[PDB]
């Protein structure tokens, strides 16, 4: 375990999940006289750390999540990145060590949360910052000893993502097919069922009950099937793609943030293939050979950080920018395009949001409550209608009649159905930010 | 992979389960021109090998189990040890290589099946015999990176096998306690439930449904909980014992074969502890520190081999003895006391069994159909009653009224309730065999 410098250092730590990096390492530091803060992306994990420490080691840590903060007075504190951020980052002289667990995490809260530690830790009196992860950036899918990988060809009856699955390969036994969209699943399952196979689609919503615990079955699922479920699969056929939130600078008039099918990750190909080979030999068929390493993320994620600093943490775009610059400036972490100045300038021209609309979108929990609450604000002041009436724009429901005219489009979040103008003063500010 | 000698050799092979030792190794041998026979203890595994080979490699092996034998003409044949034995062992010039998979298996059929290959393989024209296993004899439980081991003390409220479980350690979260007997489970669960915990007993019979997939729960199970079930356990408390079939030369009048609680195995302690530490850090509490290595078996298992040669395979005790002597004479396999001459002599004096009683016990599928069918034979001829009326002695049901007198005890298989004599001519033959 990295030693505490006399001044301040940023160390990396790569160890398996559950091997002690988030419990026993911190317990040893404490035994040394240090006050330790361990940050993690999930509340279940965090809560889980507190259960282990006190029953295996007799240590009752302070546990801080967005629901409650539990303080016992222990020199170790487990917190969520979001709670950490909500708590305003580093508090002078509180900790000597700060372990940023799952530092490879590409969700906005982890990124901003880590950029924050990096930026504020030394000033706060911290002598050591640990970047702990079991999935280092740039990781690739490596060969698996219990699994045979066979490339799908164009030879097969069932067509599948440009390639084809020969029927004999799935008629008989328990197989799992990974489709990128719930509709694809519905389409393939009905196609296989039609052909004579026991085929069931699965995704977010249904219950695992839908999968027979035994008997030949051909599951056609999305990543909604937790890698923990798994029911004796002789093979796994992967489409090798997934849908992700992406930003497009489409100049229509500004940028677009939507969900798009993108080539899969080393972490995705490994997790999907990982459902075979347990207890016996498995088979993995794919459409394309691995290519994308882990640890890369979309600029739209940077947009999410500014939105979150604006909507939840009381940070001006410049403050967010410094926190994020510290992250982008620390090596060994996931990477993205350097779009800081751009997103900063944008959020900067988004003045005078309606705090009632903002308070509304936050509470609903959907993505980009700021950008959503801000398009609504612009819509109301112009008695214009929202881009559409998707539940995304429901903060503007109580006034649909009041609203008429084209929509004054600032940017495109998801799909638009109403007519639109691109002359609003703010649409132009952002257009001017574009590039 | 071991190379085929010009004459004949016995090689060992230690590789993980599913790593290719039972599929890809054989596929390479075949590609070399060899005819390969792969023997395995389970029909599911065997059938499983045939599914993999043909869908991953295009090889349709001959698959032989006790239900049916499927022949395609492939140079690879997967068979069960029992079917192999039923088939009469090695057939001259059939195979060049014979892989005895799961060679560490201590069930009678595996042992006799392997002793048979060893004894007959070279004569049959086989140039190589492979002893493949992923659990080599003498194996010990090694430290686990994701699991913390904490020894139970005498301090705790809940008493447990001479030691004690402190309640705080299991009140809250998901725990699993391994009890050695279904009644122990019933007793502890009711004890914990009484104390205020969500505690459910589990064993052979009930349905896993009885375990809540979520919520604090304290499962008190026996090894009936397949290591595949596992439902997010923060800890595992192991009693460190198990019940096993053992022979006792109790001289009352002869020997006794019963189920008895014996210190656990390295394979048992590893499998039980293995239910924590998945996806996170686990805790394992035990009553005693590991001690018994894998690969040792009871002499009663040798009795089972003679019984099986007598009841199923048409082998005289001397023939069984030579097959078993080959096994006991090959190093790198599980071990037992050298009790060959003893069990041979015994089964040797068991002449003229009633083939109707024998045919009856075989069909029922219980243990020692020969020894059971032989005590019955002795009982009927003496119009005496069976040791008891446990379903064990049901071949003698259709005549309970006809039967009266003390039971003429040859040996004790399980429990006896009827009165008994020890003067029968065969009881004495066996007494004379004793030592």
């Amino acid at each position: 375990p990295p030693a505490v410098p006399q001044t301040f250092q940023v160390a990396h730590l790569h160890a398996p999940t559950g091997s002690g990096k988030s419990t026993k390492v911190p317990a040893a530091y404490a035994a040394q006289g240090y006050k330790v803060l361990v940050l993690n992306p999930s509340v279940a994990a965090t809560l889980g750390f507190g259960v282990y420490m006190s029953k295996a080691h007799g240590i009752d840590p302070n546990i801080r999540t967005g629901v409650r903060a539990i303080t016992t007075g222990g020199p170790i504190t487990y917190s969520t990145y979001g709670k950490f951020l909500a708590d305003g980052g580093c508090s002078g002289g509180a900790y000597d060590i700060i372990i940023c667990d799952e530092c490879h995490s590409t969700d906005s809260t982890s990124i901003l949360g880590i950029g924050t530690v990096l930026d504020q830790a030394e000033t706060a009196g911290a002598r050591l910052v640990v970047l702990a992860t079991a999935t280092p950036p740039g990781s690739v899918t490596v060969p698996h000893p219990n699994i045979e990988e066979v490339a799908l060809s164009n030879t097969g009856e069932i067509p599948f993502y440009g390639k084809a699955i020969p029927i004999e390969v799935i008629r008989g036994g328990r197989h799992l097919i990974f489709c990128h969209s719930k509709k694809k699943c519905d389409e393939l399952a009905a196609k296989l069922s039609a052909l004579g196979l026991n085929a069931v689609a699965y995704y977010r919503g249904l219950d695992v009950s839908v999968i027979p615990t035994s008997g030949d079955v051909v599951v056609v699922a999305t990543d909604a099937l937790m890698t923990g479920y798994t029911g004796d699969f002789d093979s796994v056929i992967d489409c090798n793609t997934c849908v992700t939130q992406t930003v497009d600078f489409s100049l229509d008039p500004t940028f677009t943030i939507d969900t798009t099918t993108v080539p899969q990750d080393a972490v995705s190909r490994s997790q999907r293939r990982g459902r075979t080979g347990r207890g016996r030999r498995g088979i993995y068929r794919f459409v394309t050979p691995g290519e994308r390493p882990s640890g890369m993320f979309d600029s739209s994620v940077l947009c999410e950080c500014y939105d979150a600093g604006c909507a939840w943490y009381e940070l001006t775009p410049a403050e967010t920018s410094v926190r994020l610059r510290a992250y982008l400036n620390t090596p060994g972490l996931p990477v993205c395009q350097d779009h800081l100045e751009f997103w900063e300038s944008v959020f900067t021209g988004l003045t005078h949001i309606d705090a009632h609309f903002l308070s509304q979108t936050k509470q609903a929990g959907d993505n980009f409550p700021y950008l959503v609450a801000y398009q609504a604000t612009v819509c109301a002041r112009a008695q214009a209608p929202p881009p559409s009436w998707d539940q995304m724009w429901k903060s503007l429901t109580r006034l649909k009649p009041t609203l008429h005219g084209p929509t004054p489009l600032l940017y495109r979040l998801g799909a638009l159905q109403n007519e639109v103008t691109l002359t609003h003063p703010v649409t132009k500010f952002i257009m001017a930010c574009m590039s």
